[PDB]
């Protein structure tokens, strides 16, 4: 909540237009939109040792993904780190639920990272080639 | 509000990503699809919209690079214009006639536009 705030804030401040918040668990926590590139992380906060997401929730908010056709990713707030991951890189597990090791987050990018990302994004929606 | 409610349901039944709600400057409406992005500012009812919260949403759909529509609901039918179509007025406001936004697009023409903003999305 306050990682959301804190994120919307830093989004802001680099040009974003981006907003927050019944069919809540399956809505992105940040939508974030920026030259015509489509931005949504869902932000969770873990204070130990694998990340889980529950099956539902994951699938909703993935449904809303590819509707939106936006880049979705997941944003996790360790004890003393933020960081980010494609969406993409939870593997569902045996019992139908989704996870990554912390491992992979710790290694994820921060948020200047995402930025990075996002703007190159936006980059290769202007490029031409030949 | 229901207004609101209704265009979302309907935009929802038709495949977009959805979601309502300074806090005047935020569209009413914000719906995705296929990467094509449609902010929609509500007005029920000459529509007039004071200086700095034209320019407030403009920035917003500036900002986001996305399209930004004026939904208006008329006595008796629904239409969508280009934010673009509102004039500045001598005050320095923003305005636009109802009949203007007669002419304009209907729920489902609306659509059919995002659909060519999303065909000409596979051309770069």
């Amino acid at each position: 909540s306050s990682v959301e705030r804190y994120i919307v804030s830093r989004l802001r401040d680099k040009g974003f237009a981006v907003i927050r918040a019944k069919r809540k668990d399956h809505v992105p926590d940040i939508i974030a939109l920026k030259s015509g590139v489509i931005i949504l992380i869902e932000v969770k906060s873990r204070k130990n040792g694998k990340i889980y997401i529950e099956k539902e929730q994951a699938e909703g908010i993935r449904e809303f993904a590819k509707r939106s056709g936006g880049e979705l990713f997941l944003g996790v707030k360790l004890p003393k780190m933020l960081r980010f991951i494609k969406f993409d890189m939870l593997r569902q597990t045996e019992g139908g639920n989704y996870a990554i090791d912390l491992e992979t987050v710790e290694k994820g990018m921060e948020l200047e990272d995402l930025v990075r990302y996002v703007e190159s994004k936006i980059s290769r929606t202007l490029d031409s080639f030949l």
